C-alpha cells in the first residue's frame, strides 16, 4: 500500500502507536521567540524562572526522532504535544519539522499564535492546537503508559506483541530535563522502564519506535 491514509484523532479505530511529549517547554516571549535556556538565561533569571526548565530543544529533537522513524513512514505513528502550560497539539504525521532550531522556533511561535499551521498548497492542518483532555482524541481501545526510569524495565517488542489486535498503544514521555514522571498519572494505569540507565527523551522515543517497528514487521 504505497499510500496509507494519514492517521488523525478523527479515526478512533485503527491500531497505532501514539507518543505524547508531555510537559513540553514551548513558551513565546516578545523580545517573538521561544524561550530557551541557551539564549535567554538573563531574562529567565529576571522572570524568577528555573533556567533549566526552558528546554524547547527537547521537543524539537523528539519530533525529529519520531517523524523520521520507519514507523512514521509506515503510517502507524501519531504524536501529540502537551506543553507545561497545558496546551495540547496534534502533529500531522506528514509535517516537516525543520532541522534548525531557529526555524523550529519560528514554526512553534506561529502555531502558538495562530493556533494552527495549514498545508502549503493543499490547505489542511499540519499542526493544530486542540482541546484538552488528550483522552477525547485517542483511539477507543488504547493502552496508556508512562515511560519512566523509575519503573520496571520491559522489552518493547514483548510489550507491543501482547496488545489485542485492535488495541492502540499511547506512550507518555517527559519532554523535560528533570522532574517526576507523574505528568500523565490522570491518564495512565501503568509505567514501564526501557533501560537501567537514565535516558534522554529522544533516546526513549527511539527505543520505543524500534521495538514497535520490530514487533509490527516495519
Ligand atoms: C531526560 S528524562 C527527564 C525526566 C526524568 N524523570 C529525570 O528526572 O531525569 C526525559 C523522559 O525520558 C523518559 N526516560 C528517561 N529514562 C528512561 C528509562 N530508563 N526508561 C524509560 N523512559 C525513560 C521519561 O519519560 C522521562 O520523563
Amino acid at each position: 500500500p504505497q499510500a496509507p491514509p494519514v492517521l488523525t484523532s478523527k479515526d478512533k479505530i485503527t491500531k497505532r502507536m501514539i507518543v505524547v511529549l508531555a510537559m513540553a517547554s514551548l513558551e513565546t516571549h516578545k523580545i517573538y521567540v521561544l524561550l530557551n535556556c541557551d539564549d535567554h538565561q538573563g531574562l529567565l533569571k529576571k522572570m524568577g524562572r528555573d533556567i533549566s526548565e526552558a528546554r524547547p530543544d527537547i521537543t524539537h529533537q523528539c519530533l525529529l526522532t519520531l517523524l523520521d522513524s520507519p514507523i512514521n513512514k509506515a503510517g502507524k505513528l501519531q504524536v501529540y504535544i502537551q506543553t507545561s502550560r497545558g496546551i495540547l497539539i496534534e502533529v500531522n504525521p506528514t509535517v516537516r519539522i525543520p532541522r534548525t532550531f531557529k526555524r523550529f522556533s519560528g514554526l512553534m511561535v506561529q502555531l502558538l499564535h495562530k493556533l494552527s499551521i495549514r498545508s502549503v498548497n493543499s490547505e489542511e492542518k499540519l499542526l493544530k492546537v486542540i482541546k484538552n483532555p488528550i483522552t477525547d482524541h485517542l483511539p477507543t481501545k488504547c493502552r496508556k503508559v508512562t515511560l519512566s526510569f523509575d519503573a520496571p524495565v520491559i522489552r518493547v517488542q514483548d510489550y507491543i506483541e501482547k496488545l489485542d489486535d485492535d488495541e492502540s498503544i499511547c506512550v507518555f514521555v517527559g519532554a523535560m530535563a528533570r522532574g517526576k514522571d507523574n505528568f500523565a498519572d490522570e491518564y495512565v494505569d501503568e509505567k514501564v522502564g526501557l533501560s537501567n540507565y537514565p535516558l534522554s527523551a529522544s533516546v526513549a522515543c527511539s527505543k520505543f519506535c524500534h521495538g514497535a517497528e520490530d514487533a509490527w514487521n516495519i
